[PDB]
């Protein structure tokens, strides 16, 4: 789309050069960043992720991060009213490249080239319906339900950066009014799990996106089962958003507002979910017609020796 | 010329062995059908199933090492190092059972190609060259190992998963501990200038069996530019002084250490290393004038201008 780049020295960490577009994408003045530390523009919650990338990197992948727009400066701004400091989602692409000598100190002097590009939500009209143009993204959580993988394609549909979701229990994202129609769903991904690779779809369910709204997800479930421990390892859902959200801006701030009732919610559900995990822990079974071939190589090998025994005896003494 | 090994095939359905090369008897000692119908996982040392299963859950729609069990003959239990080569392949329809015809499922088959791994040390205390192997180890700043070149296993009976997790400290000679700290110092003061590296004074390293060796290390490191702390220390080894007994992955648990004011005084030392770095912030003084000169330099400018632009192009519109 419409990106911008910067060259960072990997010695001290300060940006060194910037494409002109820096301004039109993040509102920053042309040479504003030159000399400043790149991290200063990375949301404190994504710095971990960012380090993780330039550490296991020092096809070429991309990750996500919140960058802060330009509004705050030395003088701030005179005239127009203040500035509610904001951050926006960006796809980043790392690229290390050796820095060119300039004259005529063992130790190669590196250079980081970041190319950041804005991530736009994918919902124009409010309750947007499924169009074959809509993104397909997958998510995976473990036996206990903790999510672990999220296709980058999920950010523009749920407004969650991969690292925001991963580590959270898949459950927290289910409509408390649906926990039931869901429990009966997993109860199936498991039955299906009696066949490696077996897949199947389901009736659109409500997923709590970033900004508080809920959506309708079209899912084609799959999972993997340790064929030696015969336990479900992870469940992964291929997704497509069926019915968009209420608030088209996936990244829009989520407004606080919900309801419940202790004795019939803070436990009715906190308990029903508990049964879902346990029911995922239920050791699947994989029958095989080569079990007879085993228990039978037993009796045959035991006797084939039992005989040798009598022989070694009926002949010896 | 390592053509001594055996394969077999597993059904990912139940992990049972469906076939096995005739060699299996040769190399490991089991008769041609001893395994068929068995849970392949039972034949690998407990302390490896992890590494194994893991290598599975990921490579499922490169090599790795494990400890395998030899045939319990008759005239306890024996295990020998093997390098497996997982290969998933699907079965053609004419060969898929009826429980896999009735579903969208998939019938995956594992082609595990086991291969024994002999030590590279034949002559005790050997100090060769071109025939010795070069292998790297990398530990985190708090000192614990994070990666070990496979090319190491044949030079220390340590299977990689035997090192990752433990503190590279342990494998240092209790007597050299001081001189080690003297070098990690160099590592650090060397970290001021990124990229730097340096060979060193051959040191004692504890290999599997219990013997020590001499390591020719060329230390290198990575300092995070932003939060100016050390991210990891990596050492590229070349072993120039072989082991006394040519390790065939045995063991000899008869050690000899000392008391509090001699051992506990060796712990104030290691914990001191974890200190001299871990947090010890690395200096990265940015020269004032250069920054400007280089800023004027119309060459660098255009250089960057392109660089930027070539990345704005590839990584973006592809």
């Amino acid at each position: 789309e419409d990106s911008f780049c910067c060259v960072i020295s990997m010695h001290d960490g300060i940006v060194l050069y910037t494409t002109p577009s820096i301004t039109d994408v993040l509102g920053y003045p042309r040479d504003m960043w030159l000399g400043r530390s790149f991290i200063d523009f990375v949301h404190l919650k994504d710095r971990a992720t960012f380090a993780s990338q330039i550490t296991t990197g020092i096809a070429k992948s991309t990750f996500c991060v919140m960058l802060r727009r330009y509004r705050g400066l030395k003088s701030g701004g005179f005239g127009v009213i203040g500035r509610p400091v904001s951050y926006e989602p960006f796809r980043l692409g790392l690229t290390f490249r050796e820095a060119p000598e300039e004259a005529r100190s063992n130790g190669t002097n590196m250079l980081l080239v970041i190319c950041a590009t804005p991530i736009k939500s994918s919902y124009k009209v409010p309750d947007e319906i499924l169009s074959q143009k809509s993104p397909k993204f997958a998510i995976r959580h473990t036996a206990t339900g903790i999510i672990s993988h999220v296709d980058s394609a999920a950010v523009s549909a749920l407004g969650y950066l991969p690292q925001d979701l991963i580590g959270r229990s898949i459950m927290d994202f289910y409509h408390h009014e649906d926990l039931s129609v869901m429990k009966e769903t997993y109860e199936t991904v498991m039955k299906k799990g009696q066949t490696a690779g077996a897949s199947f779809c389901s009736k659109p369910y409500r997923f709590l996106i970033q900004n508080g709204c809920y959506v309708l997800l079209e899912t084609e479930w799959t999972s993997f089962v340790n064929p030696w421990s015969r336990k479900l390892e992870f469940v992964v859902g291929h997704h497509r958003v069926f019915q968009g959200p209420k608030q088209c801006n996936v990244f829009e701030a989520a407004p606080t507002c919900k309801l419940k009732i202790s004795e019939e919610a803070q436990s009715r559900n906190t308990r029903i979910k508990e049964d879902i995990v346990k029911r995922l822990a239920e050791t699947v079974s994989r029958p095989s017609d080569t079990v007879k071939q085993e228990v039978s190589r037993r009796c045959q090998a035991l006797a084939s020796f039992m005989e040798t025994l009598m022989d070694e005896v009926s002949r010896a003494d």
